[PDB]
């Protein structure tokens, strides 16, 4: 309400493709939730903002980098034919919400390895015949001739030099993603920086600031969904979570071409738009620039993030039991800085 603004533009009015094509997308497609956007901007690559914007580490959509020119004319035969035999990860889901698992973490309290054509088949299948699947890849040197190429042809000269630009550390993988349509990975945050290109298909991505840690209450650092969000965002629970009604984010849609900054500790919910078909999106994660030797006060909202994701993992060796680390905290707290 009031203040009156139209700055919660959200991700805003649909591009017009090339060629008189018609809407790219439309407003439908788009998943209903209770908070307000604000658009991440669109931007030239050779525009010194978005410099500025990665320089400072905020997200932005570079519209023209041709990072992943190559990979384009991907889809589901020319990669079956291409991708080689090699085992994929495949996560499958009863509902629209994807939720992961760290799988070393369950001790303390779905995935399937398959083949490229046995996914094609399984989703193939499920057309014809409610099941949700998720190829999420990691890719190595299993994959054939063609693919090799497409991946030499990426537009390395532009990353390396914003890899040193920036001075992050090193390339720590690339992740192939392929979604069916209405697939929600729901909010979480990662450790390493982000150029999440997008392929095919359209994902509105959903980021906040790692100054609203105290809005999307991260499960424990102890619990199998470290780093992601307790709050369900299609049915937020108000008594437990009070603080996600103050919530604010920063939305796009990302379509073939576009490639977007996802910064470290950076918030993201990515959903693939209701109807549009398959996506896929490949990512380039990179270890983040060295802390510095000594610190700069005030401290960066993710430096605290850092902070208190330690005292966790501290106390869970002290203790001898990570179970433990929760009551502690709490007698700690509890009429003495509450
Ligand atoms: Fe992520």
């Amino acid at each position: 309400a009031t203040a009156a603004e139209a700055v919660a533009s959200g991700s805003g009015e649909p591009r017009e493709e090339a060629g008189a094509l018609g809407p790219a997308w439309d407003e439908s497609q788009l998943r209903s939730y209770s908070f307000p956007t604000r658009p991440i901007p669109r931007l030239s690559q050779s525009d010194p903002r978005a410099e500025e914007l990665i320089e400072n580490e905020e997200p932005v959509v570079l519209t023209d980098t041709n990072l992943v020119y190559p990979a384009l004319k991907w889809d589901l035969e020319y990669l079956q034919e291409n991708i080689g035999n090699g085992d994929f990860s495949v996560y499958s889901a009863s509902t629209h919400k994807f939720l992961y698992y760290d799988e070393k973490k369950m001790a303390n309290f779905n995935r399937e390895e398959m083949k490229f054509h046995e996914f094609v088949e399984k989703l193939q299948d499920i057309q014809q015949r409610e099941e949700r699947l998720y190829l999420q890849q990691t890719l190595n040197d299993t994959v054939g001739r063609k693919i090799v190429m497409d991946f030499l042809g990426f537009n390395w000269n532009w990353i390396n030099k914003q890899q040193g630009k920036r001075g992050w550390g090193q390339l720590t993988s690339n992740l192939l993603l392929i979604g069916m349509e209405g697939n929600v990975t729901p909010a979480h945050y990662d450790e390493q920086q982000n150029f999440f290109a997008q392929i095919k298909g359209y994902k509105r991505c959903i980021l906040f600031p790692p100054d609203q840690f105290e809005c999307l209450y991260p499960y424990p650092v102890h619990h199998p969904c470290d780093r992601q969000s307790q709050v369900d965002f299609d049915n937020p629970d108000y008594e437990r979570f009070p603080n996600f009604q103050n919530v604010v984010g920063y939305e796009t849609v990302v379509g073939p071409g576009d490639v977007l900054y996802i910064p470290m500790y950076w918030w993201h919910h990515i959903e693939s738009l209701l109807n549009g078909g398959i996506t896929i999106t490949v990512n380039f994660w990179y270890k983040g620039a060295p802390t510095p030797k000594r610190i700069e006060y005030p401290l960066k909202a993710h430096q605290k993030v850092a902070i208190m994701r330690n005292i966790e993992k501290m106390l869970g060796e002290a203790l001898g039991n990570p179970q433990e680390v929760g009551p502690l905290l709490n007698t700690m707290i509890k009429g003495r800085y509450n």
